[PDB]
Formats: C-alpha cells, sequence, structure tokens
C-alpha cells in the first residue's frame, strides 16, 4: 500500500492488520515501530510500496522524508534519500517528495526512495528551475483576508471584532500580544476556522510550540488544515527543528505561487527554545538572552511578505506578556516593531468575562488603505474616533453590544452612521 | 509462604518466626536480610513460595521485581527475572507481576521467578494485547473528581474551598504553588482522604521526594493507598529511580482502562534530583540547571492526561516558591504554563493562621465548563465576581466564615443567592 494511508489509520486497525497479515505481536510498542514492521513484512513480498514526505537535509548531506502526521518527528519509518538524488534533482530542505520506496537492504535501517514521481505537487523536471524565495521582491499587503462569516453566531462576533480592530491581508507579519488566560487559543482557533471557510485556496499551517498534549489534540481535531505541534515535554531542539521544517516547507510552497498562512502559537516559546539551543557567545543581556540567539527567531518571523511574482506568506504569531519571567519581557521588547500590525489582548477585559478581550485603543494595523476600500475604511476611522475617548473595557462592552443586535459589518456601519 | 505478606509483618514478629523456625542472629540485621533468610529456610524446607512485585528492567536485559513496601529499594529479597521471561511475555518496566518463585541456585544470589500467573492483575495472555500508553490520544478532563465530603467537619472546609477554587477532574495536570510552612502537606493529606472516601475505584499513589522520615511514616499511616517515598538521606539516583518506577507503574495501570491519581510532594525536588543525576551538556542556565536535566521532569509532569479510549492519569504536584533558592525559582519559571490547573497558597494568609491559606484570585483551572454543570458554573462565576475586589487574606477569611455556616456547597450557594 501507500505509506500515507497506512500511517493515518488508527492504532487498533494497524494492530489487527499486522496480526492477520503475518506479524505476531504489535500491541506493546510505538506506532512508528508498527508501521516499520508492517512495511518491512509487506516489502519482502516484492509489491511496490509508495510513500511521501517533507525533506529534511542533515549536515552530512543525506536527507530524510518526515511525515506531517508524526509532526515531523524522526522515526524508524522515515524514508532515507542519498545525496545522489539531491544532486540529480535540485532539492532543498522542506521540499515535499512523493514516489515509490524500496525495502531496506543489509547495512541500512531506513527505507530508501526508488524513484521520485512528484516534487512539490508537480513534475521534478518542472520544479527544479523555480526561482528561490529570497530572490522575490517583497511588497506591502494589498489583498485583504476577510474573517466575516455571516452566520451570526458568537464566533462570527469575535471575527467581526477582529476585522474592525485590524484588517488582515496576505503577506503581513501580524503579531498578537496577550497575557496568560486571556483567550488567545480561542482567538487562534476562530481565525483558523475563518481562514478555512472564507479562503479555501490558501494553505493553512498551524504551528504550536511548547503546548500541552490535550491542546494539541483539540487543535488537530478542530482545524481543517495542517497542524504540527511540539509538546512541552520534548527538548528544545525538537521545537527548533519543527519550526525550521515548517518555515522551509512554507518557503517551498510559496515559491510555487501559493498563499501560505502560518499561525504560530508562541514566538516567545520559539525564542526561548532558540536561546536554549544556540551555543553561548559570551554575551548575556537582561534575562540571559543572546542577540545571536534571537537572530534565528527574528529570521523566522521576517520571512512573511507579499511576492510580486505570485503567492504570499502571512505569519501571525502570538507573544506572552506579564507572565512573571523576565525572558518573555525582553523577548517582547526586542519584538516590538518587527510586525506590520499588532493586536493586544487585555487581562482586565478577560477577568470581566467579556470576550473577545481585545484592547481596541492599543490594537491596530498600519498601511490598511491598501487592504480595504475607501468608504469602509472611513467608517473604520470614525468608529476609531468614537471608541478613542472612552475606557477600553467600556469600549469593548459597547462593541459587543453594537455588534450583537446587527448581523454583518456593513449593517453595523450603516446603523452607526445614521 | 507468600512473600508480600511476609514483607508486611513487623520486624519483631519476623524475628520470632525465624527463631522458632530454626534461625539465629536475626535481630541485628536489616528487615530485607531477615526476609531473605526466612525465605531461603522455608525454600529448603520444600514448599512453594508465591511472590509479586513491580518489574524494573536493567540495561543488561534482565529485570527485578521490586516491592512497594520498601519503596522499590533494591535489596536481597528482590525476585530476578531472566530475559527469556521478559521475551515470552513482552513485559515493560512498571508491570506488576505475580507468580511462583524458586530458591536461588549456585552462582546466583537472588530468588528467581518460576511461573508467572498474573500480569497487571490480569492473565498473562490478555496483558500482551494492551495498547502502549504513548499511542493513546489525550483529552481534556471532563469527569469531575468531587472533593467535598459533606460530613460538616472542619477538615472538610479545605476540601470545600478546593471545590470552589480549582475543580479537579480525572486526567488533570494540577500544580500547587506554595511557600514553605504554608500548609501544603496537610492539603495533600486532605486531598488524599477525600479521594479515598469519594472515589474508592481510582488508584491512589502518593509519591514523596526528598522527604523527612517522620513525614513518610505519617503519610503511610494516614493515606489509604500506596505511599512510596525517598527520604533526604538518600542519593539523587534513588529519587530519580523511584519517580521512574511510579510513573511507569501508573502508565501500565492506565493502559488497562484504570484511572490513577498521583500526588507529587515536590516537582522542585524531583527537578533537583534530575539536575544532579543528569550529566552536563555544556550549557548551564541560571541557578545551575541544565535544559536536558529538566527534560525528564517535564516528561513526568506531561504524562498526565485523560485517555479517550478509557482510563486517566491525574497528577497533582506541589511546587516550591519563596524558598530563597534561585534553582527553585528557575524550575518554577520553567514549569509555569505546563499545568491545566493551579492552586496558589499564600504565605501571608498562613502567617495570620487562616487555613487553608489559599490565594483564591490566582488559583483556577482551564476548561472548567467540562467539569461542572451550567448552574454550578454560574454560581462559581458570581462568587468569583464577589471575591475578586477584596484582598487575598480578607477574601479567604470571608469565604471561610461563609462556608462554616452551611453543610454542603449547595447550601452556601443558596445562601449567597438570596
Ligand atoms: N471568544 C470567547 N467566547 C467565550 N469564551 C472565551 C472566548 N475566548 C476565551 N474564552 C474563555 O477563555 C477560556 C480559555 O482561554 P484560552 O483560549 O485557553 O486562553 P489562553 O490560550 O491564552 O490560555 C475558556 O474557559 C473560555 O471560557
Ligand atoms: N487545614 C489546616 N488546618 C489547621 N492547620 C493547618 C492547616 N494546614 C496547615 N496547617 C498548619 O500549618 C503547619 C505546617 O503545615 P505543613 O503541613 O507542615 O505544610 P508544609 O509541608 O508546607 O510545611 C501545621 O503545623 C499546621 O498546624
Ligand atoms: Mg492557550
Ligand atoms: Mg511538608
Amino acid at each position: 500500500m501507500n505509506l500515507t494511508e497506512l500511517k493515518n489509520t488508527p492504532v487498533s486497525e494497524l494492530i489487527t492488520l499486522g496480526e492477520n497479515m503475518g506479524l505476531e505481536n504489535l500491541a506493546r510498542m510505538r506506532k512508528q515501530d508498527i508501521i516499520f514492521a508492517i512495511l518491512k513484512q509487506h516489502a519482502k513480498s516484492g509489491e511496490d510500496i509508495f510513500g511521501d514526505g517533507v525533506l529534511e537535509i542533515l549536515q552530512d548531506g543525506f536527507g530524510f522524508l518526515r511525515s506531517a502526521d508524526s509532526s515531523y518527528l524522526a522515526g524508524p519509518d522515515d524514508i532515507y534519500v542519498s545525496p545522489s538524488q539531491i544532486r540529480r534533482f535540485n532539492l532543498r530542505t522542506g521540499d515535499t517528495i512523493s514516489g515509490k520506496i524500496r525495502p531496506p537492504k543489509e547495512g541500512e535501517r531506513y527505507f530508501a526512495l526508488l524513484k521520485v514521481n512528484e516534487v512539490n505537487f508537480d513534475k521534478p523536471e518542472n520544479a527544479r528551475n523555480k526561482i528561490l524565495f529570497e530572490n522575490l521582491t517583497p511588497l506591502h499587503a494589498n489583498s485583504r483576508l476577510r474573517m466575516e462569516r455571516g452566520n451570526g453566531s458568537t464566533e462570527d462576533l469575535t471575527a467581526r471584532v477582529l476585522d474592525l480592530a485590524s484588517p488582515i491581508g496576505r503577506g503581513q507579519r501580524g503579531l498578537i500580544v496577550a497575557p496568560p488566560k486571556a483567550g488567545k487559543t480561542m482567538l487562534l482557533q476562530n481565525i483558523a476556522q475563518s481562514i478555512a471557510y472564507n479562503h479555501p485556496d490558501c494553505v493553512l499551517m498551524v504551528l504550536l510550540i511548547d503546548e500541552r498534549p490535550e491542546e494539541v489534540t483539540e487543535m488537530q481535531r478542530l482545524v481543517k488544515g495542517e497542524v504540527v505541534a511540539s509538546t512541552f515535554d520534548e527538548p528544545a531542539s525538537r521545537h527548533v527543528q519543527v519550526a525550521e521544517m515548517v518555515i522551509e516547507k512554507a518557503k517551498r510552497l510559496v515559491e510555487h505561487k501559493k498563499d501560505v498562512i502560518i499561525l504560530l502559537d508562541s514566538i516567545t516559546r520559539l525564542a526561548r527554545a532558540y536561546n536554549t539551543v544556540v551555543p553561548a557567545s559570551g554575551k548575556v543581556l537582561t534575562g540571559g538572552v543572546d542577540a545571536n540567539a534571537l537572530h534565528r527567531p527574528k529570521r523566522f518571523f521576517g520571512a512573511a511578505r507579499n511576492v510580486e511574482e505570485g503567492g504570499s506568506l502571512t505569519i501571525i504569531a502570538t507573544a506572552l506578556i506579564d507572565t512573571g519571567s523576565k525572558m518573555d519581557e525582553v523577548i517582547y521588547e526586542e519584538f516590538k516593531g518587527t510586525g506590520n500590525m499588532e493586536l493586544h489582548l487585555s487581562r482586565k477585559i478577560a477577568e470581566k468575562r467579556v470576550f473577545p478581550a481585545i484592547d481596541y485603543n492599543r490594537s491596530g494595523t498600519r498601511k490598511e488603505e491598501l487592504l480595504t476600500t475607501q468608504e469602509e475604511l472611513q467608517k473604520m476611522w470614525i468608529l476609531r474616533k468614537i471608541i478613542h475617548p472612552m475606557g477600553e473595557i467600556d469600549a469593548m462592552e459597547f462593541l459587543i453590544n453594537k455588534l450583537a443586535m446587527t448581523k454583518t459589518n456593513d449593517d453595523f456601519f450603516e446603523m452607526m452612521k445614521r
């Protein structure tokens, strides 16, 4: 069979298939080992076996084909690719390769690619001449992504508040700032649903760093897209490698005239992982953070842009404030003006149980004239004028009150205008 | 005879039994040595011996059946299991194995397992088909573990405050943050009694790390369950290995659709022990800690989850703050967002002898709507709105005063809803 559907099957069916297929015991070891054993047993028969995965290039030169189901985790069933194939077809880390794999011979442990018949969802002879990501000319965002749903529910209400506070376009560097227990996970979930329903063409890749396992499973079940996460019990190098693989896959996809949206769970956690994994350079700032250590997360965050040739990369990351650890504060301070927009969540609104707890006065994008029309954006300015001279919690309560009895954004605008 | 009942008799009775059996000089030797001598004498008598214990696999390949009465301490009375037996039944560390044992022969110094007839309180055939713990999908806790006894005693007051402050469900990852001499040991004792009374079906395990011997004896006498401890006069390797044994036994129990609960006296002490044991990786964070050193305690804490297939693993661990040590501070900093519920004990409330010294405004759980009913959630919300403005010590004094005048929490809510 094909490795993808074999891996996607739950464990019970895998065990039953292995036990009625010839193997003797599968219940008491990991899913990756069961997959490897089933593949090895089916491979000795001689039937061709297919497989696909994202390419990760090691420092030696050989590469591996990790899978999204296992969250890009190194395992016994990873496909091995020699540098000969990398020379034959120009391949970099993050490329998606699909083809047929060969059984592992003596002296080798992992499977190997027989021949590749898909690179980045098209022919390799057509994909090895594509211009690279950094050579593309960045531009300001000009195509707005609408989170308006129209169903009229509460998630629609918070999506409408999101649209009012800061419009979202393709290729921006959006940043969310939020205290703990302020509702940022639900905000990200609602953004994911809005993106999935409104713009099915865009590629959505939710990335969670240093997350709890239950949150990972809930996000995987809720989101109609690629979700990759690394729980907190895993080492920092695991977080770093997951982030690198995600960003490389996003760059490879955007080089093919595709729109990619990345919903990073915590830029703070990624920065902490990078600081942990980056060797000490002898320079220690406040909170024990090195500038060269912060270079990598800044490089990850700055890849968001709009491509003149085609496609875009919209990175929306979240940051943690007033947690109590100085490292988060210094990360926020060195991440103040990096993004072209910001949205602030208020703890005071959260404890009042008024959701979403968006601080309208402090949140807001810039250069939004390129995103929306003229009259709607003028309505946005006059709403800003109305909201400005009054308290943020009262402003948020007023916004929920005036968005609840109406139905969509333009209806609220015309009701408020008169 | 049976070994696990021989290990539970007092030392004086053991000495009398060995003396009337025909043994000498048993008074001035350790309890394990007396047990081994009595076992050898009764074995050379000719009769059969039954023994049980939790399996621990050594790096060489063979394993030992440790006993929880000695808190899994290596001793002469441990049962040796050969790699052949670990191979015929695929066994992992933490498996509870019960069966007949045989006397040692020449060249070997341990009793050996003869014929295993119980694995994890099940026949050996069925225990081979249990799915590994890592393959199960974690979920949010949705089955409430009610703490209130309802007998009207003052010891129940703490439990009642718990039910108002931070509800606990099956599969929680609770964290208790308390200063020294704030009442965390009595809080854990109250939780253990409430669990043993309200939910007899759950498996209760109390794990004490770096403890004092008198506290160990007190907890063993009080707690109706399994108590294993490693006192402060033992090497860090002992703390580490006791923690691994407990967590592996818990995972093996959970794999059999059992819901188990672990009460960790100090995650800080466990992190200390792991930092001592784990070799350095060249990078040392503030206070003298290593990231890979802290990786294992994070795995221990993150093992807690609610299993979709059935069963759960609740872990409630206490963390130390304001102890004057930077290592504890950094450990708590790295353990902040991991748990899904936190309970804060305040030193100031303890100074004025107000118990339980719970910081109500800081304590709480995540996704508490799953644990409680709708009306109960509304009552908790209005209570939190009432208590929020006032200071922590005033809040707890007022809450205790209000709670002392009722019998159950329903009556308290009805009195508040006047
Ligand atoms: N849009 C919303 N509508 C209703 N409740 C919300 C909303 N956003 C957050 N909450 C509340 O916040 C809690 C979860 O917060 P969460 O999203 O986990 O914040 P964080 O991810 O920052 O910890 C839930 O109990 C929920 O009641
Ligand atoms: N619920 C309670 N009721 C009465 N006294 C308490 C309570 N909890 C703690 N105390 C007092 O606090 C003292 C120390 O508490 P302890 O159990 O030693 O906590 P810790 O282990 O944090 O030091 C005890 O002597 C006890 O008198
Ligand atoms: Mg969250
Ligand atoms: Mg104590």
